[PDB]
């Protein structure tokens, strides 16, 4: 009896489970090869022919056009991990897939999914308690640890050769814009701008304690450089203003043609004279600037830029100290900001404006250079992560060893926790624990090392030497990650397990898939 | 389990590396035949049937409709190299492709791409140190070296027959518009205009110390030639102005029909009278010029040109010393510029205006002639490179011998550097050094010389006589490029190695290619 | 000008070389994964849905539907290798592919193909002289070495589990049918029959010193088992004979209807009576046997089999000592053969005839058993190889160590030979030598070992300890293959290099490929 439209696909019971799990596993296997120091990159070409080259799991899954529903669900794991902690997007997806693979073994044994799910929930919740406890507490602004955090992040990506420079830029940027409420830091990454310009190489990238704007000085006669600049920030256009209410001039005599023309000329001139009277010698206008206004600005020796993006206006205010004024007439000297140097320079033959040497900038700019556009897009992505993990640590004065040390610590301990729980739930908890080993395993795998042996050695050494013991993919053997300065934010592991877990549990609870005809 | 949409193609591991490297190598092989004094040209015809004949690598790769993603990535190397240094766009692409070719040998040897990549990064960085060290520091404005620089880039092109003249024009143009701030020059290429008219031959090309504009004198009665011109630059249109605010005339008596008409006439006449009264005998207006105004301008014996391009207005300001005035009302004698001669002349039966004999022009024009439009376009491309390299040396102040000399030096030193690094990384540094040899090799190949023997002889002589030893494709033997005066800017090699190596490394880290169905 | 038909595709020079070499390398790369103890198998499915699962390179290349000509040429290397020596089909293909790869490096260096080809031919001729010299002369029938040769051949294939048994069977079979003319053995493999029957396991396979035939006793009343059998072999049908010349009985009286009828009965009965009178109790007839004849054979207590295959008749003759007679009338007791037992037995419910316990059989049978038809076929393939290499050693009393030891010995000596030759030819010889290393290389690769390291260690150990040092893919380290008993026939290496060198040189000579539209 026709219930569903023709074309509808339906999978139930083990079929639905097998399909969903295999799809999540394949997605995970697909990105696991990007994991770690020896992890490699992917080239993604969309339907329009646009090209993306990354190592970033979140970027990869967001780009490829996935069909299977379960595979789509995995994308959400990478996305949420990316928004919360920056790093660990590959880790969260890979663990989620392994979690599902280990669970099907129990499903094949006929253990009820509610049992597997209960076990996984207990293990995930226990894992958070363990992470909070083993986490190494540190000074939120300790520069050395911060640098280590950032450097660890910038490894296994094609800009690692400059990890020292890049890490240094990321840490300075975050600490500079970090807001200390009382004893805890808060960081708004919207205050750190990334400006990219192909040319030169990655080595030439730098941190500008101010703002770099992709704009030109509006008029040729205006100064191209201003030493101790007094910056004015106007968001209203420097043009003849018109009332909000409809209005029209009704002319009844010839002399009015000139009187109204002259009145508009005076209004334009007054605005500029007013700006000049504050002492400002540099002005950023968010809207346009009438030619007449430009001429007067130039006549006054004032450097002006029009059509400045709102977000840039805000960064300019935070960097220079100037206050954005809506109406030119409200502009006062107390509204002016400061910059050691404001100058129009060319990068790759393209004029740009630098606002540098600001006092205590609340907004900052990292100028990225590189031999090619693709290379520069990938450096920005590497910096986006570096900056997030540094932020993680400044807001959570906690870190963990890297190199799979944490997941090993969790596997050992969770396996012990399973024993105190007992029964079928214990089975699930042991599998959850075993699942966490894909990290060390894949780290070794991507490095071409014998995975079975590396595991035996690392777990054994870890049991003997403690928390910091992880895998050194370069030397191909266990090592103390803490001593090696190979660390990551506590938040990366915490969010990774939360997203991986709740998603695995959700997929494991599905025993019916009903898909309409596309 | 259908994960990716049908029609999606994917290549992984060795297959990915193999396909990406082959595509890049083929692009390099395609352009390497244009390299050097004996390099040949390409004829590119697009979908619409437009024809481009050139020796320029950037242009060639820009025009070709490339399909493969890796090939597309090779276009960026050429583009960045072009924006930053002008010359060496072919060199950068050829090195990139060879770098990849040498790397695949290590990949086939099973050496991890992470190691090859690190080795390549070490070599690239070391290469920059070496280049900075062997670079020959020169006088930023030394005419003789600047001339050798220009003449060197011009060789191997369609206009080489006239390299002497063309090198002279390029050098003179840059020197003239060059700005000294503090022992260091800065050059804005936008101040050098290229105007081209088919007719005569390339030999008739010249440098105009002012501006050449493709415009006519607006009114038949105006002077076609003005001696010691007093030039006025106005951007507002010479016409009845209207308020920004909506306005309309409400006529209530017949006398107003004439009074309002006479007021608009008076307004036009006043604008012209005001211009005349400043003493200006030549006026360039960015916008339009009303017929009545043209008439009064003609009555005053004032030559006028309308709808002048903004960039041209700016070049006129810089060359004549005139100040662009927005409103006629603000024009004054102090805004007027000077030109020994302003005249309308016909080139190949087409009217143009020459503003020549300017005092100390800050903007200049190279008038290009040629027996064909295609010839002239290519001569322009040759001049663009020449002006850029001349700029490189004035801004920087370092040159290098040419003829493959810098790359031989590099190969020789990187080989030793390899030895001090040792290990699998040294193997990669060695291959990187070997790759740099495609330059001398292709310089010889394009010349029809025996590549294997030329390389042996050049490398040997270079080890004996030093840095200046490179290949002489005319004499067909090693030679001191420095003695011959065959030099190139330091910036060319530095950028070429940076873009070539970062692109190669990036391509090398790809082990997964996923392309959607177009 | 249209010279070639539309649809025709052509590649010249570098392009032809690149395409041909790439196609041959890919093919080699496809089969190298089957090489050695850790090599795996392929499942081949044709268009008809027929399945072939094997490890045998010759079979793989034969069953796959190759398109590229260069790839098809590689098939011949495997086929010729297989026909002449049995084992080493993968080795030959893999070397040819590697040779072409190393050659392209020289082509890219602009070394003329005739020179590369010259060096390769010299290296290959030298290799044969080296193999003849280092070859270990052994006793043609030394069961000990023969057993090692067979066992070494069988490993690396499913059914290696039973290598001890299978090697034993292969050796006993060859030793038995071998004909010694004078210290020199000659073996005709057609004297060793392979009979396959699914059921039981590979372990139940056995050697029958006689013949097994897929046939039944023609008459139910005949004996199903005969102790000391006196075997008669007749190829003429036991039916009423007709003249070659057309003939027809012209009946003119009623009594002739019975007389001619009774005459044919008598002719038939006489044939049988004659067979019985010789003493024969077992009879194999190549053609048919009329029911009346069957009836009388049964009455006589004689077991008979009709429609016996010609090839089986020859095997029964050589095995039992019987002589095949054309006409029954020519049969004499001296023509009868002997078998300790001749019996019809059911295998997997199917009737078969066993002729076992023959005196000194010159034809023998290896009965293959296994739990699946596919297992059975792959076992037969393993036995075909095992039997061929045993044959190689008995005809050529010479062996070599395995584990890549031979190619390592050649690579070392050929590298020195190169220095003696010098010039560009030395470049090709050195490359030929280096190419031989893929054997040791992929042997290790398929084992998951670190290629670069294994090579360094084996070449080093080989230089210190000598000829027998190869790679022990099990212990994962260099070892003396001679001490380990891991050896191969001299003929394998000899033919491998001959076929691989001549093919490589042929492909390398191609600089123009012209293919018509199908
Ligand atoms: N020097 C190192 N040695 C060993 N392991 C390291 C090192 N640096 C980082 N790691 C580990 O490598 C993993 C990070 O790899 P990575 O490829 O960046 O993926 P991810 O962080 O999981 N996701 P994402 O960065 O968001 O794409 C973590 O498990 C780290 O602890
Ligand atoms: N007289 C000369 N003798 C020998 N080599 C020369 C000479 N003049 C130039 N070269 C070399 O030729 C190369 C420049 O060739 P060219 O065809 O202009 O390509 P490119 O500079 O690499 N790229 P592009 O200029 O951007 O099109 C450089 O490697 C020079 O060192
Ligand atoms: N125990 C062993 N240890 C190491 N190498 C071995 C061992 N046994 C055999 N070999 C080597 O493995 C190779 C044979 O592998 P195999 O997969 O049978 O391919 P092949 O003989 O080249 N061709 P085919 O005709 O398909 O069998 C030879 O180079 C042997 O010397
Ligand atoms: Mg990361
Ligand atoms: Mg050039
Ligand atoms: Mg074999």
């Amino acid at each position: 009896v026709v219930i569903l439209p023709e074309g509808t696909q339906r999978y139930v019971g083990r079929d639905a489970q097998r399909l969903n799990i295999l799809a999540a596993r394949i997605i995970a296997e697909t990105v696991r090869t990007t994991l770690g120091p020896k992890g490699m990159d992917k080239m993604l070409v969309d339907s329009l022919g646009d090209i993306v080259v990354t190592n970033d799991c979140a970027t990869i899954l967001d780009k490829i056009d996935l069909q299977h529903p379960a595979a789509k669900m995995m994308v959400e794991v990478a996305k949420t991990q990316d928004k919360e902690a920056g790093d660990g997007t590959t880790t969260a997806v890979v663990i989620a897939g392994e979690l599902l693979r280990k669970a099907e073994e129990l499903l094949d044994q006929n253990i009820h999914p509610s049992i597997i799910t209960k076990g996984y929930a207990l293990a995930a919740e226990k894992a958070q308690e363990i992470l909070d406890e083993i986490a190494i507490r540190v000074d939120p602004d300790d520069e050395e640890t911060l640098l280590k955090i950032a450097a660890t992040s910038i490894t296994g990506k094609n800009a690692e050769s400059h990890k020292e420079l890049l890490a240094k830029l990321a840490v300075e940027a975050v600490k500079q814009v970090a807001e200390k409420k009382d004893g805890k830091y808060v960081v708004d990454l919207d205050n750190i701008k990334f400006e990219k310009k192909a040319g030169e190489g990655v080595e030439e990238s730098e941190l500008v304690r101010g703002v770099v704007i992709d704009k030109e000085v509006v008029h040729p006669r205006m100064p191209k450089r201003v030493e101790n600049a007094k910056i004015a920030l106007i968001n209203e256009a420097l043009e003849v203003k018109k009332t909000e209410t409809d209005a029209k001039i009704n002319i009844t005599s010839p002399d009015q043609l000139m009187s109204f023309l002259e009145q508009e000329e005076k209004m334009l001139k007054d605005m500029v004279d007013h700006i000049a009277q504050t002492g400002a010698n540099v002005v950023f206008v968010q809207k346009g600037i009438d030619d007449l206004a430009q001429h007067y600005l130039a006549k006054y020796g004032i450097m002006a830029v029009r059509r400045v993006k709102k977000s840039d206006m805000e960064k300019l205010a935070k960097a220079t100290g100037a206050k954005i004024v809506t109406n030119v007439k409200d502009l006062t000297p107390e509204d002016l900001g400061y910059a050691e140097v404001v100058e129009e320079r060319k990068l790759a033959g393209e004029n740009m404006i630098f606002v540098e040497g600001c006092k205590n900038p609340k907004a900052v700019t990292i100028l990225i250079r590189g031999g090619t556009e693709h290379v520069i897009d990938e450096v920005e992505r590497a910096l986006e992560d570096a900056v997030k993990v540094v932020k993680d640590v400044m807001e959570d004065g906690a870190v963990l060893p890297a190199g799979g040390a944490p997941e090993i610590e969790l596997a050992i301990r969770l396996d012990e926790y399973a024993k105190q729980v007992g029964g079928k739930e214990a089975l699930a908890i042991e599998n959850f624990a075993d699942a966490l080993k894909i990290i060390p395993k894949t780290l070794a795998e991507n490095a071409g090392l014998d995975t079975v042996e590396m595991l035996v050695k690392v777990i054994s050494e870890h049991k003997n030497r403690g928390l910091g013991i992880g895998i050194d993919v370069f030397e191909g053997k266990p090592a103390d990650m803490l001593e090696k300065g190979i660390i990551e934010p506590l938040r990366v592991k915490k969010q990774a397990i939360k997203s991986a877990s709740e998603a695995a549990i959700m997929i494991l609870r599905i025993d019916d898939v009903i898909a309409a005809k596309a």
